């Protein structure tokens, strides 16, 4: 069918190296935009303003927004002082984010992952009916505009719609990067391509730290990560559109003039002459020829239910633990560059330890020993600095493996007439888990160390229930 007509016109050649690459550039800052509340809102010491004056903690250090009402008490009126020594500006240093408004720094960040939870759904249903290409060149725009609108916002609610409609934009590159990349590879190359992403992905912690080291003004670092998006919208109009969709479509015309237009690019332009209508109706006959199902058959409940707890428990553990970088007593610059280190050879474990055991033995130590790991470093006292890094930098790197895993167990148990819709509606809960996290996380006024335990309880119940899967192997 489809598959042959690729292989025909010159399989993975000189336009799919182009394409691939150009699609796949932008993911390098996608982590440097949802780790971004690392950088941009981080917390600096802050002693309250006088207007002898500030009472002491227990510890020894000046109580946080805390002033005694006449010299040697009373909140905090005149403002706060904070440290301009590691951090010149963050959003907590301009708005006052700091006592009375804890929460308002991890809501920023829920706020933000609602617009990836939204932009996946709404921009996922727009992709196939306005093409791949079309919605790809307006996901830039919005991604570089609405990103850019929030380094100069005001207000604290003009910053969480200028970020929230950034995040709308940005599920919409990663979901349809994978799709117009995927559509023109062959079939056989569709595994090796999702590996690349996530692979890519990683890469752009890197980067991340690496800028926000150089420029650690929010403004500006806000700005800078926003700016490159507008170069991905000037090229974005020299895009293929997916000869795919195109067919799925009806206009089989369009798909004609789509695979003409590779073969010059391959250089096999003697075999894309032979390509006519004729031929294209006749080959593409299966082509032209639901999640309720999901959700009625018995058999396919089983699977829904239970590959929704892996993808929300990976998900949900992975942000409660990559957004804490401050409590480590280690400089994030640092610790930043070795979460993204401990990325690669985590995953080469975890797809060593598939090829070799299996895919139920690799899910549950994948997610139980980031579950042990996230636990154990609750209980661990604070005194303890390299023994509590180290254990976060391994819970990290399992979490990290676990989503490889996940992702390809995701692609194998579901049949062929379903995959599409379970991995999409397998990711939709992996983005419900990104929004979970930081309100989880703000519970920690609550209880100090409340939010360790839940984000370790949560993959030690998910890993108690991958039993329930039927593995893969053969
Ligand atoms: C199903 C999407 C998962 N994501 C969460 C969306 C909010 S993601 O941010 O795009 C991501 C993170 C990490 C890795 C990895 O290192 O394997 C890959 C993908
Ligand atoms: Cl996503």
């Amino acid at each position: 069918a489809f598959n042959d007509l690729l292989q025909q016109v010159g399989g993975v050649g000189r336009f799919q190296q182009i394409q691939v690459t150009l699609v796949v550039l932008p993911l390098l800052l996608m982590a440097s935009h949802n780790t971004l509340q690392n950088f941009t809102a981080a917390i600096p010491t802050h002693h309250c303003r006088p207007p002898v004056w500030l009472p002491r903690d227990r510890q020894g250090q000046p109580e946080s927004c805390l002033r005694f009402t006449s010299p040697q008490t009373e909140p905090c009126t005149d403002g706060w002082i904070y440290d301009n020594s590691t951090f010149p500006s963050t959003i907590v240093t301009e708005w006052d984010l700091v006592c009375s408004h804890r929460a308002l720094r991890q809501l920023a960040q829920s706020l933000y992952m609602v617009g990836v939870l939204l932009g996946a759904m709404v921009f996922g249903y727009l992709a196939d009916r306005l093409g791949r290409r079309k919605v790809l060149i307006l996901n830039y725009l919005q991604t570089a505009v609405s990103g850019t609108c929030a380094a100069f916002a005001p207000n604290f609610p003009i910053y969480c719609a200028f970020r929230l409609l950034s995040g709308m934009a940005l599920a919409g590159i990663s979901l349809n990067c994978m799709t117009l990349n995927v559509e023109w590879m062959p079939i056989h190359t569709r595994a090796c391509v999702g590996t690349l992403i996530g692979y890519v992905y990683s890469l752009g912690q890197f980067l991340l730290a690496g800028v926000a080291y150089a420029v650690p003004h929010w403004r500006h670092l806000q700005l800078l990560v926003s700016a490159p998006f507008f170069a991905f919208f000037i090229y974005s109009w020299f895009f293929i559109e997916s000869a795919r969709w195109h067919s799925s479509s009806g206009r089989l015309d369009l798909t004609l003039r789509a695979l003409q237009r590779v073969a010059r690019i391959n250089g096999k332009r003697e075999e894309g002459a032979k390509l006519s209508m004729e031929v294209l109706r006749a080959s593409l006959q299966k082509e032209l020829t639901s999640a309720m199902e999901l959700l009625r058959c018995p058999t396919l409940r089983h699977l829904f239910l239970c590959l929704s707890m892996l993808w929300f428990a990976t998900s949900f553990a992975y942000y409660g633990l990559v957004m804490d970088l401050q409590g480590f007593g280690v400089s994030i610059y640092l610790i930043q560059v070795i979460f993204g280190a401990v990325d690669l050879p985590a995953k080469l474990v975890g797809f060593l330890v598939i090829n070799s055991l299996g895919r139920r033995p690799a899910q549950m130590a994948a997610l139980l020993l980031a579950g042990i790991c996230i636990l154990l470093n609750g209980v661990i006292p604070q005194d303890q600095s390299i023994v509590r890094t180290s254990l976060a930098v391994l819970g990290k790197g399992c979490l990290a493996a676990s989503f490889n895993c996940i992702f390809l167990y995701t692609g194998e148990l579901y049949p062929t007439m379903i995959r599409q819709t379970g991995m999409g509606m397998g990711s939709t809960m992996a983005r419900v888990g990104s929004i979970v996290s930081p309100l989880v996380s703000m519970t920690a006024e609550l209880y100090p160390s409340m939010p360790l335990f839940i984000y370790g309880a949560v993959p030690v119940a998910a890993s108690a229930v991958t039993v329930l899967l039927p593995e893969t192997l053969g």
